[PDB]
């Protein structure tokens, strides 16, 4: 009685997976490509160390996260794949639980970690108190589609402290404040909403898993990680926190997911 894991991202949560290449089963549970291939960490990525490592039970991922996914291009633009064309790509495949994915309420699990291009791009150019409820309800509207499909059981990833990626430390310390505090009322927004939506529907399972506040007690305390420091890059995925200048590595995910692990018990597959 497999959990039906669809995942929803950008480069973060990306694997490189094709609604058209080969599908989740017990026997590859990431469907496609291997796990350990086409992520930011030179290896697994959480969604792969969540599905095959962390798992209690059988886990399939079905994972449409796209690389420098925006929530929307209506709203902040990006690259085509935004969280919209995500959930579409769901609506068209997936959503009318077909015998390749016949899921269900209570086996179907929907995670969407989303927010980091978002900010990356409007922090400067946009008012945070006023801007980012309108991101936050397009989230909210892409989510009541799968409840109307019948989804009932979400897992939403705040903003992790991308501030603090090389990336953002190389623009000045007054730029990495000035994000911050765009994306810090953005993650208060998205947890209002996950709160709201929660109460709202009273029929569903949700967890907000606070990534922000995991991967800034790393950033504060590397070497207690096993890491030398908190600003090195090494595309090994293990010898620092940072795979390249944005994104970080398959250790850090383990990480995660292992911090994960616990808090998403009652979703069903861990």
């Amino acid at each position: 009685n497999p959990t039906y894991f669809f995942t929803f991202g950008d480069s973060y949560s990306q694997t490189g997976f094709s609604a058209s290449g080969t599908q989740p089963s017990a026997s590859n549970p990431m469907g496609n490509p291997d796990l350990g291939i086409g992520t930011t960490t030179n290896g697994p990525n959480w969604i792969g160390y969540l599905t095959t490592t962390e798992n209690a039970s059988l886990v399939l991922s079905y994972n449409l996260a796209a690389g420098g996914a925006t929530i929307d291009n209506a709203l902040v633009p990006a690259y085509p794949g935004d969280l919209a064309s995500q959930f579409r790509l769901f609506e068209d495949v997936y959503a009318d639980k077909p015998a390749s994915a016949p899921w269900s309420a209570e086996d179907a699990v929907f995670g969407v970690w989303i927010g980091i291009n978002d900010i990356g791009n409007a922090y400067y150019s946009t008012d945070a108190e006023t801007y980012t409820p309108k991101l936050i309800s397009r989230l909210e509207s892409l989510v009541e589609e799968v409840y109307k499909n019948g989804g009932r059981k979400f897992l939403f990833l705040n903003v992790p402290p991308t501030s603090r990626s090389p990336l953002f430390l190389e623009q000045g310390e007054e730029v990495v404040k000035q994000h911050a505090e765009y994306l810090s009322v953005y993650n208060e927004n998205l947890e209002g909403m996950v709160d709201d939506f929660t109460k709202k529907k009273g029929d569903v399972t949700t967890v907000l898993y606070d990534s922000w506040s995991f991967m800034t007690k790393i950033l504060d305390d590397p070497t207690a990680y096993g890491f030398p420091d908190a600003t090195c890059i090494n595309d090994d995925g293990t010898s620092c926190i940072w795979w390249d200048n944005y994104h970080p590595g398959m250790k850090y995910h383990l990480l995660q997911a292992e911090d994960m692990k616990p808090k998403l018990r009652k979703l069903g597959g861990w």
